[PDB]
């Protein structure tokens, strides 16, 4: 029961947000944001650069000064504001979902029912954390009273991707604001619209000036300025593994700012012989094709047991063929276009590489429409570990199906990767599910399900998939600076 | 690697332990402790009563006074002391195990490899908690600094049973001492020897006088004196449901002392049709016959699915018949005698009741030896829920086997009880295990195993099986008195 | 900033609330609720009894059944509902404040600014806890996977007093609902109106029927029925020490339900010679006279160091004489009438007692008005520890000022009591504050302030002032039933 | 009481420790370790390089493989091993202390009473944590069972300094092993002896081969090899800010391994006018001169209020002049030599800079002996914020005394630094203590004391003094990898 969308929502925000005010780039330059479904320019957006980031960092630092409104505000009140923001986002839920679909390309139905719902749930979850992340009173040796204060890390720089514009912003702002930090956010050049509007709601909610500053623009410019800035205390990044390296190096070369990364992946989805066929097939399909295949934890390595391989592949091909591709604003559309031309060509390149390396193309493999960046749901069979499409993150509607024999075998092959963001296991057997979930080297292991996110459960990667965790209580750790206070007392007693 | 047992160890301790000194009862009266395997008197033991308890409490209260050695002692040092106690208990391991078997009746091998090992692991586990149960610093509203202090509850009265003399003593002392409390322990009249010897080790370990006081005696006298004492801050009890009511009533009638109970049970052991036959049989046998069936969490209700009922019963009867009953000091003995004549007659009474109520006697059902309190491994088939032997805790080697058809059926029948201490589920199916583990109303739900205790995991019951939890981190809660300190500050900041 | 009150608010709810519906007592009996300011009957209210309690318990038990809307509901949604209730209460804030003052007698300004504000903050705080009270995954020994489930305790019976009707209801519902429990609340016969209206808001908020049931009536009847009920899993009570004993005894004599108590006190307020005089005097006054002296943690023992005694007393007498007593609906009124005739007589009795035992009457000591139950702000000087007015809780506007010399002395005198709910220390010295905060045996120790309650900070008493803690994270413990699930795994690995 | 030391202890270990075996450098090269008291070479030590590091990493990785003795070992047993290692270090306490003094230069009395005691306390503290760092069971939305596994981060590369050879090793091993990780440690070229002997004790303790690997050698070679290694999962470093940057960049350039740093500092020690003169002076002296001034948290900026400045300086000078310098093995020696020639010259250079920039030399300022690296206790008065000695970490016996007027002023001046390791406040006033401890931007704030370390309390720096925290429960975070397991269930219930 989704409300009828406005297939052409008006844009009210397209500038740089600093101190609750809208500013044009110091250079007065602007960059175009394109609708991936048409290829046409939606509107111009202020191209923030280093000079702009410097204005944002100063605003943030000022808002973080001891004695300031944001610093003196009750922890509970910080929770009140987060809930207020969530309320305002829900009020403009219909509009934001449409604007999200317009700039990202994802189906409006999914934007409304999934993205916006998770955004609301994330902000409201962390709202409750605002006055509960307690410090500790420590029974240290000697005549002393020792305790820890959980203080805000400070000026936090947050660089987010384009796959989940609104959700990524919520995942970042939620924990940062709940812990009393200030933010300088750098949204993706491909999807800056929705984030900018939320900035308007952040002001409306009552958040003090400088607490949240958003600087739209390119990565090598605005993004790098934040990562290398001398007054940024912490940086959180979500994107490619390549840029993650640049971020951590920039942090080490600058002021040694704290860093947390959420990189890509090549998550394995293991389907045992005793799995519920119909369920496993549908979930495997969702596991990879969700959000145009543009998901960090996408099940891009579908391992299927030999005895059920053939039937599984058959059912998967059928499901992939019936997957409706088209205008994201039409309720029947299951898959919209890719985010941009760059990703569009990169995905086609991977498909071409899959053909060249001996992967058996089962369906799709080409452009789905003349206008826009639409790609057909592609499925590759008989994929081998050594193949490129089996190692590199495609980030598109390209499924890889591999065959295995033993449970010991699949573990080693699944773990044979530089990534380790997520993993899945489909089976009815207790011991098998427990053996695999423990053995698999991944941040999140789903059993008989996939892409099950909850603001209560932490999400992060192993190995080169990133470091640190987001969501849940763990999501507060990276946004907290621990201070130990040890006081001399006349005589310590238990 | 079980050392040769001294089949008649020397008794060095048989008096009341107060202020690290041995005292006779104020009345000079004594009571005999009997060897269950022979029925002969081992030795006399001081019969502590109210006046003796009053002395112990005063000693405890004094050792708990602010500024005393026990109160000023560093938390970490409290851990060192618990570790020292452990080492001393291990030094005299062989002796303790033998003395345990002599007074209790349980097999020497079991006392050594099971009971004493667990005792060591319990004290060592809690030793590590001594300086880790932190308080909190709370981000309260307004210009204040609020924090909590986790202080000792105070004088702790601990009344334990006879089924696991040494282990029950450790389960109580470990958390109590780790949190800096003082103890006035009332051991079972049937098995006071081993506990009294440990008191010697406690003194040798370096623990300040008054910190741990042991008063051997009867329940209506010494036990009630503790539960009704006006200066006892908290009381922990383990035994029958009947006395548990008396304890709670006494606490409410006296000074409203904090209370935690670990009562009996009629724990169900559910064997699904897809379970590992051999494993389930051996575990179900162990689940009920362990420690002469004198276990609080004994699986006295063995639910078996109809499709595998016949075979399971057959195998169970065979195992029950092969269970070696005899002298506990003999390496071949698997089942020793019952703790005493009262229990001996009570068990036989239940067996006679099982026969009169229509339960099918498959094997055993009578006295296993002329001398001592030995009973044959009895197994009843086609047991119905309404049967006495299916509702009341027998606490003996009397197995009950019930048949069921559906999973929804077994859950309802398993939960239909005033008890809820523990339960078990044997199956290879993931969903079945998860369904039953969540639906069963019990403190502990074992999956494909039984009687799996770990100092790391909490143990306690639902409904009338008790309140509160022992073992694990949870075991510290009842021994902690929380104090909030809210201080006015010049200006509160995050 | 306080909206003009409706001095004669309309009563819309006066029956028994069960399954989201209003019912008359099965006996059809009703009892009058009196306005303490005029002594006139406000209206009649359904007199609930045992049969009515049975109906409520059955409704709550049904709503708690596995698979019910309340049990299946997402933890996050539980928080959503609590947040909704809070919003509804704030909407009807002006109304509830007036109704609270009408039935209780406390100043309308206080009802609006303090009571209702604290109610909103309590419900909102606990709303955030709904999906954050995590269980644990334990690294148990052997090849096992052990974890704990934090399940609801079940059918919770809550008996609240009359000194803070709305607030006491929130302190009870907040933690109970946040943890998924069901409630059968028995409000005070003197102040049932506000709680009943809130029940209307509970239904409006969307809470499933049976989740919260309110039964207005007397103690020996309705209250006892809850405490003795065989199907009530836990009971929380707040009131007199005498009734607290009856409650714990009833629990032990019935089904061994879990019990937490919040009783009275004789809280000591220590004023050191180096304290801020003007601040200590005003705070010492507030500490005692707040809410007509009807506060559990009222500073009924004001200890003042000799060197500043005379000046402190002189200023305290002046402040007490300037305390405006009168119509609680008038903005100038500081002190309204006592809750009822019974309390009125009880306080007058204590005042006479103080005069008879040698306490020096410095001001007041008699009836403040002809109509209603108004008593003059009374101050006793040169009070000694042995005097009855120094040991027993008066619960009225009667201040006791005692003199002391050293800090070691005052600690001993302040701790020499069967009560230990709260205490305070007024001093500028760091060491003195830490020495006293540690030494005082009280649940809450305020430093340079008093009556500072925060939903984030736990509240409860030591000794006979109660057991267990309310508010903060600790407030969730008593409403949680811990379940351990130990699963056998193929091979356990770190 | 201190046992008579062997001024010339025998060296038993001087090679590379891998797989519990001693290996020579692959290149067969060795480096000399010098006795700072005489300048003479103690012995040659295997100069480990990249090739030796690779051998170590592979050994650790192998020992970390699923199903290995280290991975399958019960968490409780891991604590048993740490406790055992601690018992062995205590047995060889006298020897270790002597060898520590011989290689480092610190007084034997200090090494025995301070360093070794803290080492024993650190390892025993973490020993208790081994089986207590629980994961969580999360009440996520929908029909799912979500929980987190707290697994070991993996192969941990640890690089430690020379100021506290044994203690630094303990601070690293304790948390790493308690959580089940494997270590590749690179000790300081200046102090490799004691660490290597401990490795021998690690083997004797029963630790599996490959669990702990120690590779002695230089920084740019062995240290850089660990930081840039492709198979090292996490790196912990303690040393200069300069190398900290190198380590962070090396980690980002390689496999994006998790990084935590503990760098230098310019810790401010604020003495208010109301402080206890005698105590403040003695503590300020200790704050800076401890361990030859070679302490990361050394109070290198002594802020003293003008009203007491003159008297404070006078007393400090007298104390510095009386500080006995000489043979570290002599019981009367308070200050030994500096670690090496490099530091010796560096400190002498800073002293020269202090004179050049206008700082008032009050005492010392030159070489204290003809043989060895001894420096006279130097004190500079009237130091200004802009002076080099007031900004850069000297790491020697050079004290800086600065004068201030107001508390607001000292807060700003104290926080005006790129460092933020620790700070201290000396005052008798409660408000000032709380105001400053909250305002000071430092990882550890001491009140009326200094250098109070406790294994229970976290230690780490703000800003450029490092990231993350060591000691206490927080010290376990960096050595844990969080995995979320979300299982689909039939029907979720609270
Ligand atoms: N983990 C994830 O969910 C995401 C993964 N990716 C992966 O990365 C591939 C390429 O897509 P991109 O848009 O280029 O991802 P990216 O990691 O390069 O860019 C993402 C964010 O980082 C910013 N950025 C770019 N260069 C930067 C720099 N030098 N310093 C600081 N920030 C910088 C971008 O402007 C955007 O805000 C995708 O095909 C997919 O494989 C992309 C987005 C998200
Ligand atoms: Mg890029
Ligand atoms: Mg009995
Ligand atoms: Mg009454
Ligand atoms: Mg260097
Ligand atoms: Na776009
Ligand atoms: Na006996
Ligand atoms: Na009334
Ligand atoms: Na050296």
């Amino acid at each position: 029961a989704v409300p009828a969308p406005n297939q052409q929502p008006e844009v009210f925000c397209n500038q740089i947000f600093i101190n609750n005010e809208w500013h044009d780039a110091v250079s007065r330059k602007t960059f175009p944001t394109v609708n991936p479904s048409t290829g046409e320019v939606i509107c111009q957006v202020a191209e923030g650069d280093k000079e702009d980031v410097d204005k944002a960092v100063k605003a943030a630092r000022a808002a973080f000064q001891l004695g300031s409104p944001w610093r003196r505000m009750d922890a509970s009140h910080r929770g009140r504001l987060l809930n207020r923001l969530a309320d305002l986002i829900e009020r403009d839920r219909t509009y934001l979902a449409a604007l999200e679909t317009l700039d990202n390309g994802k189906p409006y139905v999914i934007s409304y029912l999934v993205d916006l719902d998770m955004v609301l749930k994330c902000l409201r979850y962390y709202a409750g954390w605002a006055d509960k992340y307690h410090g500790k009173t420590i029974p240290i040796d000697g005549d002393f009273f020792s305790y820890t204060r959980h203080e805000p890390v400070g000026v936090c720089g947050q660089i987010i991707p384009w796959n989940f514009p609104l959700l990524m912003q919520a995942w970042k702002l939620g924990p940062a604001l709940a812990t009393g930090n200030v933010v300088v956010m750098k949204v993706a050049e491909q999807t800056p619209l929705t984030a900018l509007y939320v900035a308007n709601l952040i002001k409306e909610a009552g958040f003090p000036p400088g607490v949240v500053n958003i600087v739209p623009g390119f990565g090598p410019t605005a993004g790098a300025a934040i990562a290398s800035h001398e007054d940024v205390d912490k940086v959180a990044f979500t994107g490619s593994t390549e840029i993650g390296r640049v971020i951590q190096v920039a942090a080490g070369s600058s002021n040694l700012k704290r860093v947390t990364l959420e990189l890509g992946g090549k998550s394995p989805n293991i389907i045992m012989s005793d799995a519920d066929m119909d369920w496993a097939v549908e979930q495997a399909h969702f596991a990879l094709f969700f959000n145009q295949g543009q998901c960090c934890c996408a099940g891009s390595r579908t391992f299927v047991q030999e005895d059920i391989y053939d039937e599984f592949v058959e059912r998967s091909v059928a499901r992939a063929k019936s997957r409706v591709v088209g205008n994201p604003f039409d309720s029947k559309t299951e898959q919209g276009p890719q985010v941009d031309e760059t990703q569009f060509k990169k995905i086609l390149g991977y498909i071409n590489t899959g053909k060249q390396e001996g992967a058996k193309l089962l369906c799709g493999g080409g452009i789905a429409a003349d206008r826009g960046y639409f790609i057909q749901p592609t499925v590759f069979g008989d994929v081998q570990d050594g193949m490129t499409i089996a190692k590199e993150e495609i980030f598109g509607p390209v499924m890889q199906i591999l065959k295995f024999k033993t449970i010991e075998e699949v573990v080693g092959r699944a773990n044979n990767s530089t990534y380790g963001l997520a993993a899945a296991v489909f089976t009815k057997d207790l011991d098998k599910a427990n053996y695999l979930s423990q053995a698999l080297q991944a941040g999140t292991v789903w059993v008989n399900c996939y892409d099950v996110f909850g603001a209560q459960s932490p999400f992060g990667g192993y190995k080169m998939s990133g470091s640190g965790r987001e969501l849940g209580e763990y999501g507060l750790q990276a946004y907290t600076e621990v201070k130990t206070v040890t006081v001399k007392v006349p005589q310590k007693n238990s």
